[PDB]
């Protein structure tokens, strides 16, 4: 997250840190709890990942430094990547992780609702991107989970900024005209969460962008509402 601020304990209880454990243990991607055994994340996170054996999902984490040899985590039973996924920039950047056991909900770990049936025309004005990602192109994973409020931009404006890519109705973009606040490397797969009528909804999944927080180069996210049928089919 570029231009973000430190989050506090229990602030984003759906946010998870997905770690890889080979050849070293490190934060690979963000993700969101959407059910008792389900994490919604980005397909691009799994590039070169041999199998789910090397993955660990840590929930209720604020600082990456909290993760020690005795920190509880969930094993990953299955990785379900959308069958049309090719590369983040081309879309379908969505994946589900089925956990080896169920998540017991607490103040520190809770699911986030998907955009609701009947809310297709809602104009979201309170959207936040969170993650342990870079604060600039050449940086490192951050210790404390960062947050930044970002305004959504129309698909029409987004397409004008990315004339080399196909910005489809299955993507949603967000960014300030002058840049400054945005997602970056390491925020991949995490949520773009929007609060509407005091209820948080998982509107986007962090996917890609040209640079980080660059002027007129908004972040591009998987448009979750367009995958609700796919999510429901895979989770049932
Ligand atoms: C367009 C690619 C050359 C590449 N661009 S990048 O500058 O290296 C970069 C890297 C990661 C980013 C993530 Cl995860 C989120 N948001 C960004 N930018 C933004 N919100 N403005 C990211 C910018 C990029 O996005 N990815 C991510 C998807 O897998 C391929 C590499």
């Amino acid at each position: 997250i570029v231009g973000g601020t430190a989050s506090v304990r229990g602030e984003w209880p759906w946010q998870v840190t997905l770690h890889t454990t080979s050849p070293t243990q490190r934060h690979l991607c963000g993700g969101s709890i959407i059910g008792n055994q389900w994490i919604l994340t980005a397909a691009h996170c799994f590039y070169g990942v041999e199998s789910p054996k090397i993955l660990r999902v840590y929930s209720g984490i604020l600082n990456q430094s909290e993760i020690k040899e005795d920190t509880s985590f969930f094993g990953v039973q299955e990785i379900i990547i959308h069958d049309q996924y090719k590369m983040a920039e081309s879309g379908y950047d969505i994946a589900l992780l089925k956990l080896e056991t169920t998540v017991n909900y607490t103040d520190s770990q809770r699911p986030i609702s998907l955009p609701s049936k009947g809310d297709r025309n809602v104009i979201y004005t309170d959207c936040w991107v969170t993650g342990w990602g870079y604060r600039k192109l050449r940086d490192k994973i951050q210790n404390t989970l960062q947050k930044a409020k970002i305004p959504l931009v129309t698909n029409e404006e987004c397409q004008k900024r990315y004339r080399g890519h196909k910005i489809t109705h299955k993507m949603i973009c967000a960014g300030y005209r002058e840049g400054g606040k945005d997602a970056c490397k390491g925020d991949s797969g995490g949520p773009l969460s929007c609060k509407h009528n005091e209820v948080w909804h998982l509107v986007g999944i962090t996917s890609w962008g040209e640079g980080c927080a660059q002027r007129e180069r908004p972040g591009v996210y998987t448009n979750v509402v367009e995958y609700v049928d796919w999510i429901l089919e895979k989770t049932q």
